[PDB]
């Protein structure tokens, strides 16, 4: 991918700067795998628009100065465990456009200082249990476009400092039990966090904030 620091080889390889951190760009390199050659200095990770179908529980190995990793438009199937566990560093993540259905459980979890999380553009059918839980430092999150039926309870919970948080193009099943939860967190953060209103239920017009749920209550999914 790069020689050596600010020695370009598959990727752009380009060096800090009084302004600039050090960045491996793989960018549209219809990569297949992710190559070895990238140096344990590197900072941001740009390995978008390639051919990935798997991540090597390896891949990431050394990179423990990761502040940005995107792996936005592949081929992802899954994500192994712990994957990231070792970029303590990061700020911003990108997942969006790939094949992922569900996610490790606590995939996220060593990445507590993360600001932005794109997650869009997948086939998510579910979110793990608490799988946003250390994320306090977390101002975005994207969810749009994927298939979510609901999110577990107390899902956005420790998101305190979240801005905004798109949730639609999510096929939200606002007639079971399991939507209360996002209903109401979207009907008392609406102010607070920006992007939720747009909320849809699945098959219909109606808004999830605008869901009757003393109804629904009891009927569960």
């Amino acid at each position: 991918a790069c020689f050596a620091a600010g020695k370009d080889d598959l990727c752009t390889c380009s060096n800090k700067t009084e302004s600039s951190p050090e960045t491996v760009d793989c960018s549209s390199k219809k990569l297949t795998t992710v190559p070895t050659g990238i140096p344990t200095s590197t900072e941001k990770l740009q390995l978008n628009y390639n051919q990935l179908t798997g991540i090597p529980p390896t891949a990431f190995q050394g990179l423990t100065k990761l502040t940005y990793l995107n792996l936005d438009s592949n081929q992802l199937q899954y994500l192994p465990v712990g994957v990231f566990d070792q970029l303590k560093n990061l700020n911003e993540l990108r997942l969006d456009f790939n094949k992922l259905k569900s996610l490790p459980p606590r995939v996220f979890d060593r990445l507590t200082n993360l600001t932005a999380l794109y997650l869009e553009y997948n086939q998510l059918q579910s979110i793990p249990k608490g799988v946003f839980d250390k994320l306090v430092n977390l101002e975005t999150l994207w969810l749009r476009e994927n298939k979510l039926q609901s999110v577990p309870d107390g899902a956005f919970d420790s998101l305190t400092k979240v801005e905004m948080l798109q949730l639609h193009n999510n096929p939200w099943d606002c007639a079971c039990s399991d939507i209360i939860y996002l209903r109401t967190f979207i009907a008392k953060n609406t102010d607070k966090i920006s992007g939720m209103e747009s909320a849809q239920c699945n098959g219909t017009s109606t808004a999830v904030k605008d869901v009757k749920t003393e109804p629904i209550k009891n009927v569960p999914c």
